[PDB]
């Protein structure tokens, strides 16, 4: 049982050995420095977190023939060449998920040393995801991740509808809120955050109902969130980790 | 009883070993030189001091297994990424704060040798802070800092006023003043030399009582600076080091 | 939870910081080679397991000071300097023991680099005991250490005596045996192969009781060794790895 | 299919990966030179192949965790430690064995672990495919298909009675070596083998005496035509073997 890597759903560690991967160690951040001639110091100015770039130094292990090596290479050129981003796993990192796509190799000097470059647009991991349920009261939730993430309400109706909202507080004190004029009884409204949806009984989105720009919501990590709605709400977010 | 590095009140050092802090020894200045052709020497134009970056040099300690490491880095990297300048501190120098952020990260190649890289706005640091009382006579104020401070004269009246003055002194002779023309009793007054404001009774501005431009006051460092107030005032000042 | 090393039950690691541990990877061989002019080839002569050393690369953590690190250095040495064999553990591999002593160090140069060398005697690390129970009838016996180790054959008679007998047998086929002309009931019997020593009623030698050169029989590893004794039997070995 | 090694039946490369194999390259000499003052050159006074190390430079690949290495290596001396020679085979060289056991292992520096093993071999030549040949009454030429002398294996299955048996070398006509047994019988076996030094009966029985006068064992020249003739219809087995 080795380490594997999987590019797209390909076990690409059927086609190579892998030394090592760089690109998941401590983050580090751009930041936008001005100086000013004579002024002691400088001043911040802006701050992001870079796109994210894996580095895996493999061996690519022959098939002790040479023609059987360039054929090796041509398929695994074919597993790698994405128009999209695509998701990247390692076996030492269960329950994590990197989205992003090759772009380039370096070549090294007995066998074939390569170093593969894959470019993450987004720079973080997502993890497991977490359903809890929120009631017609003040409910805390935990997001167990490490990074701000964005959650899915989803409520299927037990009652009759009229105005369903899934307001975000801080005591007693409404900060942001989610609001759908449209009611029934019996199938399930869905408002991702991430994808910025709203389906319905059996997924019909229903994006006129979000009436007033009701403010997207935002779960900070390692502290609870309080949230309450009109009718037994479902919160589903994805820990995430940089 | 390890080495200790304090972040935002964070203990790091239970997350990494530090080999070594680069960063505070003898500090560099940006001068502007101009230089003109057929003309002996260059001119100094501007002289700054630049921005501190602090390089720990640090081991991240592994859990054993390989998963515990890659978790490790994702907390560590949780605790680092700040949006704010934040107490920087080390057990080797106390009664001294750094103010700056993490920035960015160079992972070199047993175990795991990491660079973190700090970057501090503010050059210098800041050491205890010294409240010392000064009366209706000439009292010597002491910096006992290393860099030039611009105290904060407050004074919270015992008796009634007509003009409140704090001066300067060279023996008898007044170098520079700060005269306020707005009296009352019981209340508290606070002339910052730094931020350039004026406050009474704890907190509306006082600004056009200030004169003729009565000079603003410094306190150089390592020596006496004599004081004289109309009325038994304070002068609060925080010891600065580069 | 850091890698632990235990010496004589002492954790050393409470004292220095674990980069690698060499010395227990892939076992080298001891061969006499004999060679004659106008002879192709070589001859091996002898054929011997080399002692084991084993190299521990450590970082002493300082406590700050300088007289506290020579004070922790003395103890270490306190710790380490013995004229004894000694159980040496780590906590990456655990069910294994090595016995040896500390026998010098090589001091390297932020921090303080030194490797740390033990001397071990009986090059081979020691698994956790199994006692398996050997019936009157053909008793498959696994010994499921990696090296060939010499049991000890226990028997508590149940029944009065006349003449016990173990046998290690091949289907059917006594293939060695170890006949003992002692008899009687009660009391414990102990063949120690690896001695080569008779014991009854649990202290006093009974050698000239085994009567012919009844063969002395070992336990082969990953390997089944039947055995069949006169009286019900309990073998006892200690399972060793290279 | 990557390349294995193989190491006394056992596939060694099930446990690591196989960066490169080096002592199976041109095989060098020992020679015995002597010197006199005064006199130019010098002089061979022996000759002779010294024994082979191979050097198998390799990867130990981790099962992830790290007692789990640990214990594969300590599974890898037990597969390796060994007190007799043994049939080592690498997959690149295929219808080739060499004989000899594991010696020692040099150590080395991520996420893997590389290791040069070395293996002894006390005979330094590589052995290949058997080849069987039938010797009749008359002169037979038996060509030595491999690259190395080889010393042969002679089996005669008796159609009629006998009174001596004799496998005669020659030179056109003439008797260079020879080998003759003055035991007879009927319908059963006999087998001259010239590596091991052994006389065989139907179920094998030693026939010391046999080799009575400097009646001198014989050898395969290779590329080349050696002239055997025997008493009865025999069958020749040598071993092809390369250096």
């Amino acid at each position: 049982k080795v380490f594997t890597m999987m590019y797209d759903g390909q076990d690409l560690t059927d086609y190579f050995l892998v030394q090592e991967v760089r690109g998941r160690s401590v983050y580090s951040i751009e930041m936008g420095k001005r100086t000013i001639a004579g002024v002691d110091g400088g001043v911040i100015t802006t701050e992001s977190l870079p796109a994210r770039e894996l580095e895996v130094d493999a061996i690519v292990f022959g098939d002790g023939t040479e023609t059987d090596l360039r054929r090796r290479i041509e398929y695994l050129n074919f597993l790698l060449h994405r128009d999209t981003d695509v998701p990247i796993t390692f076996s030492d990192e269960p329950s994590r998920t990197y989205y992003g796509r090759y772009e380039f190799a370096t070549e090294g000097d007995g066998f074939h040393k390569v170093t593969l470059n894959f470019y993450c647009q987004d720079p973080l991991k997502y993890g497991p995801e977490v359903t809890t349920d929120v009631t017609t009261a003040s409910t805390p939730v935990k997001n167990t991740g490490l990074a701000v993430t964005n959650p899915t309400i989803r409520c299927v109706f037990s009652t009759s509808a009229t105005e369903y909202e899934m307001q975000l507080l801080d005591g007693s004190t409404v900060v942001k809120f989610l609001k759908v004029v449209y009611g029934f009884n019996t199938g399930d409204t869905l408002v991702i955050d991430c994808h910025e949806r709203s389906v319905t009984l059996n997924g019909q989105d229903i994006m006129p109902a979000l009436l007033i720009q009701s403010d997207w919501i935002q779960l900070k990590p390692q502290v609870n969130t309080y949230l309450k709605a009109t009718q037994p709400s479902t919160i589903v977010f994805t820990e995430k980790f940089l």
